[PDB]
């Protein structure tokens, strides 16, 4: 009888749309939209189903993917003969809080409001700095580590696997690599869309500000492991959350190394909330195969495992 892993997506698998099917097809997601829109101050269901402006930012993102995941969480556990029991559950940067939260240590409405605040926040930190992300694609880990290092004011950000490479820092510095990339061998060098560079010095300022807000927030509640996007390390109480979701923030998140070395204690993974951008990642990760679950049709595939596989 098979075994699973959790794995919860951070920016950019937000989408128009994101939770709509699971809304419609469920009164618990009706009433989770509900109880997040008084939380936030926000209209939820109009910043996630309709073309808004106010969903492209970080503070507003971060909640509404926590928001699904969370949603897709409940609504599969509610069904799980005995509820969700995985062996461990990773998260992509912003994911990583939503695994912690759905383990036990962060109630609904606190978490959306440590989410906006990480947005919030990150985008004050980068506030005029002219801040940016980087998507490189087919330089190797090593090379741009070397290359970075070498640079003023860029730095590797994500470590995605596949020869994805995700860098920070001030737009015109990355902007200017281009011929030096291309000559490292770059197949594709897209710019995310953010004036926010994560996962670097850029967020140094907010560390403080946001440990607070963790020590004020979090139970100390597990149910599972979560495994650190910065030490890959996995960790199960309060004092080593407050310590990794800090430290996560100016360090590259290691998906990459976070998979592999977790990779065989698990047969499969469930991709919980909207996308499949962790399950793209995985094709070159892992042979073990990823059901997402941000629709009812995901939602009921995950369902059908389980009652085949326990």
């Amino acid at each position: 009888s098979m075994q699973y892993a959790l794995l919860f997506p951070g920016q950019g698998s937000q989408c128009i749309g994101m939770g709509k099917s699971f809304y419609e097809g469920h009164t618990l997601a009706k009433e989770l939209f509900e109880r997040a829109s008084n939380a936030l101050k926000v209209d939820m269901k109009k910043t996630l189903f309709e073309e808004n402006e106010l969903l492209k930012e970080s503070a507003y993102t971060q909640p509404a993917i926590y928001l699904v995941s969370y949603i897709a969480y409940q609504l599969l556990n509610k069904q799980a003969n005995g509820g969700l029991k995985p062996v461990f559950a990773l998260g992509h940067s912003l994911g990583e809080v939503s695994a912690v939260s759905l383990s036990g240590a962060l109630d609904f409405e606190k978490a959306l409001k440590l989410t906006h605040q990480r947005g919030k926040m990150m985008q004050e930190a980068c506030a005029n700095k002219d801040a940016s992300m980087m998507v490189v694609l087919g330089v190797s880990e090593e090379s741009l580590l070397s290359l970075c290092q070498r640079t003023k004011n860029v730095w590797c950000a994500n470590f995605n696997g596949g020869m994805q490479v995700v860098l920070a820092g001030v737009k015109d510095d990355l902007k200017a690599l281009e011929p030096t990339l291309k000559e490292m061998g770059a197949k594709r060098v897209v710019f995310l869309e953010m004036s926010v560079a994560s996962h670097c010095p850029f967020l140094e300022p907010m560390i403080f500000k946001f440990q607070e807000l963790l020590e004020k927030s979090l139970k100390d509640k597990f149910h599972f492991e979560i495994i650190s996007n910065a030490t890959n390390e996995a960790y199960h109480n309060k004092a080593k959350a407050v310590e990794l979701l800090s430290l996560q923030l100016t360090q590259p998140v290691r998906y990459q190394d976070c998979v592999k070395s977790n990779n065989d204690r698990v047969d499969i993974f469930f991709e919980l909330g909207c996308g499949s951008v962790l399950k793209g990642l995985n094709k070159r990760l892992s042979n073990k195969p990823t059901i997402s679950v941000g629709d009812n049709k995901g939602l009921d595939e995950a369902i059908e495992f389980l009652e085949e596989y326990v």
